[PDB]
């Protein structure tokens, strides 16, 4: 059902806010974006930029992905992002997360036509 493009937007885009509003941001968004439905996804980043800005990264600095594929791209600019990581304690179905807000470059893996992000590899 979901295009890798649309799944990326669900998992990784949050243009609704400029930054995490509280230390509960991740608890709340991991839940609302359906990333805790069946298990607690351990690590996930949200990007607070326009979709056009984040899709444009697919034409920026080509770098290898963590898995050694070559379709990753690092943003030329830093971007406002929230990094979510599950706490050591967390046990499903009660998923708990630490929220960290930062301005960093993102690295995404891109696919499709239009060529757009389908996976979030890392922030730098």
């Amino acid at each position: 059902k979901e295009t890798c493009a649309a799944k990326f937007e669900r998992q990784h885009m949050d243009s609704s806010t400029s930054a995490a509003s509280s230390s509960n941001y991740c608890n709340q968004m991991m839940k609302s974006r359906n990333l805790t439905k069946d298990r607690c996804k351990p690590v996930n980043t949200f990007v607070h930029e326009s979709l056009a800005d984040v899709q444009a990264v697919c034409s920026q600095k080509n770098v290898a992905c963590k898995n050694g594929q070559t379709n990753c791209y690092q943003s030329y600019s830093t971007m406002s992002i929230t990094e979510c990581r599950e706490t050591g304690s967390s046990k499903y179905p009660n998923c708990a997360y630490k929220t960290t807000q930062a301005n960093k470059h993102i690295i995404v893996a891109c696919e499709g036509n239009p060529y757009v992000p389908c996976h979030f590899d890392a922030s730098v």
